[PDB]
RNA sequence: UGGUUGUCGUCAGCUCGUGUCGUGAGAUGUUGGGUUAAGUCCCGCAACGAGCGCAACCCUUGAUCUUAGUUGCCAGCAUUCA
C-alpha cells in the first residue's frame, strides 16, 4: 500500500516545489513540469520514495535506533517538536549548535549542566 | 642567572580544551548588531566551553542603630582660674 495518497499529498502541497532560478539541475529527477515558473514535483516518484523511508525508518526503529529531527526553519520549528514528542524522540527546532554531533562530548557537559540547575530549582 | 623592580598600562586585552574550515602557515571561537569605564552585558553566529585579565570580594571616607563610658565628652545640677 502506499503509505500516503496522491489525494493527501496534493492537498498538502507537496507538488510545489521552489522558483526555476533556484533550481537544482540534480532535482530534474524528482521534477514533473513547471507551470507558472514555479516547479512541481514529481508526486508519483515521491509516493515510492516515502513508502520506502516509512518502511527503513520502522526497520531502524525496531532495531532501536534513535532518529533525530531536525528542522529550524519557521515553519517547521513547532511540527518537529510535537510530532518527535509523539513518538518519544530527539528534536533540535531553533538552532542548530556547530558541533552537536562531531563534538558531542562538550554538548554532554552543557546537557549536564541544564540539569544540575533545574535540580538545584526544585530543591 | 635566581629574587626583586620600571615600562607600555589599570591600558582591555592575552590565551587554551574539544569541534569545524585550510595542502599548509593559519582561521574560527575572540568577528558582527546594540550597550559599557571595561573581551562589561544582551542578541546574532561552526562553533561549544574554560582560564588569566575586567568587575566584585579587602582598606579608608561620607549617614545611622546596638554594645562600651576612661585617660575622651559636659546637656541638664551645683561649685573652679581652668
Amino acid at each position: 500500500m502506499s503509505v500516503i495518497s496522491m489525494k493527501q499529498l496534493l492537498e498538502a502541497g507537496v507538488h510545489f516545489g521552489h522558483q526555476t532560478r533556484r533550481w537544482n539541475p540534480k532535482m530534474k529527477r524528482y521534477i514533473f513540469t513547471e507551470r507558472n515558473g514555479i516547479y512541481i514535483i514529481d508526486l508519483q516518484k515521491t509516493v515510492k520514495k516515502v513508502e520506502e523511508a516509512y518502511n527503513f525508518t520502522k526497520n531502524l526503529a525496531a532495531e532501536g535506533g534513535k532518529i533525530l529531527f531536525v528542522g529550524t526553519k519557521k515553519q517547521a520549528q513547532d511540527s518537529v517538536k510535537e510530532e518527535a514528542q509523539r513518538s518519544g524522540m530527539y528534536y533540535v527546532n531553533q538552532r542548530w549548535l556547530g558541533g552537536t554531533l562531531t563534538n558531542f562530548e562538550t554538548i554532554q557537559k552543557r546537557i549536564k549542566r541544564l540539569k544540575d540547575i533545574e535540580k538545584m530549582q526544585e530543591n
